[PDB]
């Protein structure tokens, strides 16, 4: 089914100058960007967004990196988007990422892994509403 | 010096699924996207943005096309960005556009010419302020 | 229970210069404004927001009035907010509105009735997400 | 002539539950709110907004207070709005504030002085552009 999922190009992705290349990976696989906004997250925004990891030992580092510079927030729409997105991104740890994935091609380490994608449809709903009004999301037909 | 200019990927750009290709054209040339927002313009927003051409015969059609679908608004930053942006975009009329430019590679007609870029530094300041708060624009370093 | 509901000060409310008076009505009754944004709705936004009335005969007029000028969008937080808000607003038709209500005091007619409030908690969730990101809503304590 | 100026209702204003009272002070004086947005400022936003006072000894405390809770950002429009706004707000130090002004009626101390208003027209232009796109500002007529 057609689903909507959240994608975030992390600070390292912008610094590497590959925003366009990452978006093209999605577009060519049928994941249509229907919302996009470059933003610099505050500490409160990063902490609230990653609440599910608050008990994890990497939480503090994740938050500091996520606010180290601006990120590109996006909503991708497409067939089985939640899973398709994660496949395209590749393993969380670049070392284990498959060839041709965003993380294998551009990520430096597990901490600076270039992208985030919602892990489930339930989480996607929450993550999207966290950063986008419904009025900021616009589908359009492909020609 | 380092300047900022406005770039808009028109509805036809999104419909052809080439948002990434266009952004890459800028990144590879050293024009850094420091603000990006996909938005669906209202008639009032388009008319206000293109007010200078209100006395033009194509104005009405321009507005209808500009509100026919969503667009991607962007602020590009770099050395002589206003001019560099115009070089990368190519001639307003795709037919007259040079090889390798965005309009020559992606545009279909003068009306559906894929992108808009501020024509001068004075206009850039106005176009940027029209669509972005200064707090929505963020520079960052380029590093691998 | 503490709930969040959507409130909209319609074009006529701004034209009458009573934005502050309306907000004070809420504040003094314990309905805390936790999100506020002045905005000029486009036709598509008004139509999508009032989708539930698309089959009604007043739909077209409602949409035209709602885009006639800017409005103030707000999220109110408080005890039994959905119902409390509607009580404070008063009857949809100013003619039947109770004394002391926003509509009795400021509304001109059923068409230009100054305010909108979500009619239910289910609708509140939808209306709020339509106009606000979760990151645009901020609770604060009263002192 | 008709000007636009920035007004910020500081954290203490929201905590006392007087957002409406303050906005009414402006409306009753003919200062029309043409842009309004409740927002929680980040440290970077506050520091950037108050950069001129970075060499001041109270700067650090100013920033902490300005990010301690959400604020209401507004653009006011009217004849000689910049000056009219300053009259309504009253002296920066509530103690020195005249009767009937916002600071005399609501402020607690110089640090917790309830509102900020642009001090000049030049600054207003900068402060407004910092927090609002031109497309987020909308004038309307006053009529019953
Ligand atoms: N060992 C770890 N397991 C999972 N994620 C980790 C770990 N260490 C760091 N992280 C990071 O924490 C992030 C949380 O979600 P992301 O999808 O953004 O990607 C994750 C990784 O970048
Ligand atoms: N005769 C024309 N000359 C210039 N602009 C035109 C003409 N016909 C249509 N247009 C469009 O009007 C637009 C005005 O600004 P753009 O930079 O968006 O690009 C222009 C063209 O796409
Ligand atoms: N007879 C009607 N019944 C209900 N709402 C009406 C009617 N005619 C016009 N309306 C308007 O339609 C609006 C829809 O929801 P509101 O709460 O915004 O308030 C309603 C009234 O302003
Ligand atoms: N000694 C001081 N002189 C001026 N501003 C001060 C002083 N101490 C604290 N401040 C605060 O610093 C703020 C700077 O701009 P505001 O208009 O927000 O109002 C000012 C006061 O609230």
């Amino acid at each position: 089914a057609i689903e909507r999922t959240l994608s975030i190009i992390k600070p390292d992705g912008l610094e590497k100058g590959v925003i366009g290349k990452i978006i093209s990976r999605f577009e060519e696989k049928g994941l249509k960007p229907v919302a996009i906004r470059l933003q610099h997250l505050s500490q409160a925004q990063a902490e609230g967004f990653y609440a599910v990891h608050k008990a994890r030992p990497f939480f503090k580092d994740l938050v500091q990196f996520m606010i180290s510079g601006p990120v590109v927030l996006m909503v991708l729409e497409g067939e089985n988007a939640v899973l398709a997105n994660r496949d395209i991104m590749g393993a969380t740890n670049p070392a284990q990422a498959a060839e041709g994935t965003i993380r294998k091609d551009f990520a430096t380490s597990i901490d600076k892994n270039t992208v985030h994608g919602s892990d489930s449809l339930e989480n996607a709903k929450i993550e999207i509403a966290y950063f986008f009004r419904e009025t900021e999301i616009h589908s359009y037909p492909y020609q």
